[PDB]
């Protein structure tokens, strides 16, 4: 499918590492879809070159440029900078349907069946499960939707200072409407829950399709021993991320 | 409705305090339904007498008695003692439909609209939101369902050593089937989430219909200053619980 894509985002080199691991994981599990990444000019040439290899499309978004439609909203609401760059995922009208995935996600199994879903399909957020987590969602690119999202960001901002609040407010029927728009939690399995509700993880965690490295500490904030093949609680997913980073991404960075 | 009920559970005097506050809160918000409480012989005469006043029906369940259908399962799986007592909520076939509520819940608004729901309707659990939280659920009493639940408890036990695992395993279509069986989170608002995902709470918490005092520390494990009318983070709900306990329940205990 040349008209459907996974779309991720990186505004810097650190999240580009995640993007590269995510992209690699999607290729590893043989996606039949395109891979697109929103980037900013702050992503360095080296990360960019690697992103150009891993991804089928590298889109450059610069909301610091006043030529960008979101720039005036960034001025008004700096807290929404990442959110606003993220919203440009809706501008990818070369694609008919996309799965947005946070750059701190990791694919463990083919998830092309997400493309059966409609906008807006997303997994519940742990913590407040009547909100969906915006780290993984199925959406339909549309300039109108983009404009409407931008408009809401401008007018209301986001109840949580990020995209999740914004997306939940805009797609507010999610909690009460259409169970098919609730992506199984295994398609956006928060790394925290992989020890928060541990019995549930024991019971259902082996079904994980997507791990989402929530919280302050991202996989690249860890040190990884390449000999023992383990990072420096429950490091299983961290080690998968780092195995991909070590195996696929680091050498890729070295050929550029 | 004489055939529909809120059903709670207390196996001891401490949770009887919760039961009494819950029951009082349900009366406070003018439920048109019956109030039933499952109790064990371990609930003391004083708590019982108060329970007999607050609740329309006090049911005594004794799974330590070998005459109980669950007793043999308790022997096999002691971890399920509370769960097994709880399952007897399905034996309440005097009622056509019930809302089970944990004794550590607190009603903040009329929730009689829960009786529009079918078995099994429950709110998502924070932590693993493809499980429902079993602190509040709409169910239909049935000896068959009771027997089937008991059978599963006997054969598999519970993936989390409690009722939640058991109920989720038995009612396992919940996550993927019928959005109407997802009770809004506000009908079972985990006290933890009232600081875990705090922006969401700020945004939606004022809509709270039911507060669920999750975690080790229950409202009765707090000290409450009756003069300042506050307990000894975000004590709002604790103070509501204690206002009811102080105002309604304590004097009630004193008249028995
Ligand atoms: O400084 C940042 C912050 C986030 N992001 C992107 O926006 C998403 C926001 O999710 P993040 O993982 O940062 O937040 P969390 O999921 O931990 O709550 C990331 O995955 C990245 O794709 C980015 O590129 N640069
Ligand atoms: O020792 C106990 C433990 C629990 N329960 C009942 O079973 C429910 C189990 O939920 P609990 O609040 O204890 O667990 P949590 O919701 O905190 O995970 C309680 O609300 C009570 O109704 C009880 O009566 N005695
Ligand atoms: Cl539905
Ligand atoms: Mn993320
Ligand atoms: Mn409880």
């Amino acid at each position: 499918m040349t008209d459907q894509a996974f779309v991720t985002l990186t505004t810097n080199d650190a999240y580009a590492k995640g993007a590269l691991v995510l992209g690699s994981s999607l290729k590893q599990h043989r996606t039949s879809r395109r891979l697109a990444v929103l980037t900013t000019p702050q992503v360095s040439d080296t990360m960019r070159k690697a992103l150009e290899i891993v991804f089928d499309e590298v889109i450059t978004v610069d909301i610091l440029d006043s030529g960008d439609s979101a720039h005036l909203t960034l001025m008004k609401r700096p807290e929404l900078g990442v959110t606003l760059t993220k919203l440009h995922c809706w501008s990818l009208t070369q694609y008919s349907k996309c799965v947005f995935m946070d750059a701190d996600t990791l694919v463990l199994a083919n998830i092309d069946d997400l493309f059966e879903r409609e906008e807006l399909s997303a997994a519940p957020d742990p913590g407040w499960p009547d909100c969906f987590n915006s780290g993984v969602f199925v959406y339909q690119p549309s300039v109108e939707t983009y404009n409407q999202l931008l408009h809401v960001a401008s007018e209301q901002g986001s109840f949580d200072g990020g995209d999740q609040g914004l997306l939940n407010t805009f797609f507010n029927s999610w909690a009460t409407t259409d169970i098919r728009k609730h992506l199984p939690f295994i398609y956006n399995l928060s790394s925290i829950s992989i020890y928060s509700y541990l019995p549930a993880f024991k019971a259902f965690g082996a079904n994980a399709k997507v791990v989402h490295f929530l919280g302050q500490t991202k996989p690249w904030n860890y040190t990884y021993d390449t000999k023992t093949k383990s990072v420096r609680t429950h490091p299983q997913f961290l080690n998968v991320w780092w195995d991909i980073f070590t195996t696929s991404v680091v050498p890729l960075l070295q050929q550029f």
